[PDB]
């Protein structure tokens, strides 16, 4: 049936409707910090969401979005290792149904309890839908979380999951500020992949950051809650909604730091 991150539709089984999974740019990878190169060469990314204009959350059955309004040039991505301007569409997350699994990128080997995604998309294709079928149609800012203190920035997206426990499900979600879910320091690291969902399509410029943020025990607790299926459908829990690492093939991972 439909992918999912089951045992009879999950990640080792998307390859079947999907070919491109065993592409030669997939994502996620395995960061192998000795072997990165450091390129100084690349600028310091420029992240301006003070503009930022949420709209709404939606539980899509394997995630949860939160989306803004791009309909013009409000929370932008550029620098870094990119040309041009990215628009910001949506964020989600990746996490475990245990605090040491989760995030779908690993830095020598290492796990975290989950991964922030920020989507942008290139303006220069005018929309989404035609963004992904370019090469460097997206930029993905991957974001590590590691359970420790709250984040405060994040309880007001925490509060709101349980209007939207399951499938199909949405909350009106305006005035977040994502300026809240950032590190302190802008360190990154960067390869050409893809997404990390079916399509898997290999539009993405991933820009993954070297710090985590912290989040508690109890805020991680509160995603575990929501559900895969759709309301009245028998419950699964949405846990361990991440793929794993794959080959790095003939792909450089390049350092903005040393
Ligand atoms: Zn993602």
């Amino acid at each position: 049936h439909h992918w999912g991150y089951g045992k009879h539709n999950g990640p080792e089984h998307w390859h079947k409707d999907f070919p491109i999974a065993k592409g030669e740019r997939q994502s996620p990878v395995d960061i192998d910090t000795h072997t990165a190169k450091y390129d100084p060469s690349l600028k310091p990314l420029s992240v301006s969401y003070d503009q930022a204009t949420s709209l709404r959350i939606l539980n899509n059955g394997h995630a949860f979005n939160v989306e803004f309004d791009d309909s013009q040039d409000k929370a932008v991505l550029k620098g870094g290792p990119l040309d041009g301007t990215y628009r910001l569409i949506q964020f989600h997350f990746h996490w475990g149904s245990l605090d040491g699994q989760g995030s779908e990128h690993t830095v020598d080997k290492k796990k975290y309890a989950a991964e922030l995604h920020l989507v942008h998309w290139n303006t220069k294709y005018g929309d989404f839908g035609k963004a992904v079928q370019q090469p460097d149609g997206l930029a993905v800012l991957g974001i590590f979380l590691k359970v420790g203190s709250a984040k405060p920035g994040l309880q007001k997206v925490v509060d709101v999951l349980d209007s939207i426990k399951t499938k199909g499900k949405s909350a009106d979600f305006t005035n977040f500020d994502p300026r809240g879910l950032l590190p302190e320091s802008l360190d990154y690291w960067t390869y050409p992949g893809s997404l990390t969902t079916p399509p898997l399509l290999e539009c993405v410029t991933w820009i993954v950051l070297k710090e985590p943020i912290s989040v508690s025990s109890e805020q991680v607790l509160k995603f575990r809650k929501l559900n895969f299926n759709g309301e009245g459908e028998p419950e699964e829990l949405m846990v361990d909604n991440w793929r794993p690492a794959q080959p790095l093939k003939n792909r450089q991972i390049k350092a903005s730091f040393k």
